[PDB]
């Protein structure tokens, strides 16, 4: 329930590799990669003290609430823990609701894929 | 684990979906279609799945379950590099490795 982060980098032939962690108590998340990168991927679970999940985004603060907005909106919904990995590059906010609304389209017509 | 995938024609793109579900947890990844599928979990031998589709390449397969074999938990890899040189892996690895000996808290 408890998320910690941590990044490292290393030079490893000829490339700088980047890495970063997600640390909760039954599951980790390890992300490698370039920096600099995107910052598209968040996670969300359900507070039992508030009916607001909590968001976070795993590859470092961002302003861009795109992937954290829709974690916590998909595990208000579904009362679970939601990663969201958000790779589009269209980024209008009209775009991204005609994708949010395509997902709650599936998860009506498919609730237990969910 | 169960995966499902769909795809949804949005202005004047495929949009790609891809889920997986666990009891306690869901993944969702939205992109394109085609995409790379360098994403996995394992858990318990730790047994890795492939969360995009299945692939010949192993390597974020391969990773999750070693580092679901060093750590005795659920762990999800995404590998986003182009390199999938088994040596480079094999160095990518033990860097992780490293940092876990380093500051075990941290995972
Ligand atoms: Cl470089
Ligand atoms: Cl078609
Ligand atoms: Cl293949
Ligand atoms: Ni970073
Ligand atoms: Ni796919």
């Amino acid at each position: 329930g408890d998320v910690s982060l941590h990044n490292f980098s290393a030079r490893l032939w000829e490339q700088l590799v980047h890495f970063h962690v997600m640390r909760l108590t039954d599951s980790l998340f390890l992300w490698v990669g370039a920096t600099p990168h995107l910052r598209n991927l968040a996670v969300a679970m359900s507070s039992r003290y508030d009916s607001i999940p909590v968001s976070t985004s795993l590859l470092g603060d961002t302003s861009d609430t795109t992937s954290t907005g829709l974690a916590q909106r998909l595990a208000r919904k579904t009362n679970k823990q939601v990663f969201v990995s958000y790779n589009l590059q269209n980024t209008d906010s009209n775009f991204a609701l005609l994708v949010e609304n395509r997902i709650k389209e599936e998860m009506e017509a498919f609730p237990e894929k969910f």
